[PDB]
DNA sequence: GGAAGCGAAAGTGTCGCAACCCGAGAGAGGAACGATCTCGGGTTGCGACACTTTCGCAACCCTTAATACGTTC
RNA sequence: UAGUCGGGUGAUUAGCCAGACUCUAACUUAUUGAACGUAUU
């Protein structure tokens, strides 16, 4: 499948069970590795399942996630590519990650320099919607710190 | 392909809390014996969370390269 | 409208001017090796 998302708004339809749930969980899992670089140096992302991502019914018993970045005319494309091998097969997939790592290492190092705005990546999933009770004291964390924008910021909730 | 570190992902054990049960006991009433509510252990079920295991990113570049100037793989 | 192409000007990778295009739709890449261009030769 390939998909040419908007710039500023793109909106996926279907019937239940088409897959938009699918296309949002993988560019979330595309989006951790930015988040993780940004967080600390060669910080290692989130990774495809191999229990239940890979198709079913696929011959190759392997799964992809290609990605394509935009920042502007002198960095026209960043690919990352998310691979997983299904589970108990002897040839693994590697991930290509790095053009991700880079971005981010451009990112954070010019921030520790001189303060610069960061990006914000955040999934919203229907895992959202649970009970709220104030039950957060010794939340373990410090809210004020800045770095604390990209805590569970693409878990769902 | 994969050091060395480290963290994601998934599975498994554990351990504390709640909920209930069960015997002991002081003694309500009203004229005695012991109702009824509480104290102290004890058991079980359950679920959040800690602990355990596996995987994967990607150093180096091996003895072993050439060195007019530019694109391309 | 974007986006793209690029003829000119521009102490010139920028800015501007004229013109043009639009399959749902470029993202410019790699040496010393191979071939190509060029120079010595
Ligand atoms: N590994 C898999 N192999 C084959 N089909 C799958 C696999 N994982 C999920 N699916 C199918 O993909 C769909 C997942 O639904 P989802 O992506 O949440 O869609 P939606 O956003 O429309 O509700 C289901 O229909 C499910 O059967």
């Amino acid at each position: 499948l390939e998909i040419k998302l908007e710039e500023d708004l793109t909106v996926i339809i279907g019937n239940n069970g088409k897959g938009k749930t699918s296309i949002l969980y993988a560019i979330a899992k595309t989006l951790s590795w930015f988040v993780a670089n940004i967080l600390k140096e060669g910080g290692s992302g989130q990774r495809l399942s191999e229990m239940t991502d890979i198709k079913n019914d696929a011959e190759d018993r392997y799964s992809d996630v290609s990605s394509t970045f935009f920042f502007g005319k002198g960095l026209k494309s960043v690919p990352i590519r998310l691979s997983r091998s299904a589970l108990g097969t002897a040839e693994r997939r590697d991930s290509e990650v790095k053009p991700a790592k880079d971005l981010a290492d451009i990112w954070r190092v010019i921030n520790e320099v001189n303060t610069i705005n960061l990006p914000t990546f955040a999934l919203y999933n229907v895992e959202r919607s649970q009970p709220f009770n104030r039950n957060i004291k010794d939340n373990t964390g410090r809210r004020e710190e800045r770095f604390d924008a990209y805590s569970q910021t693409l878990g769902g909730a």
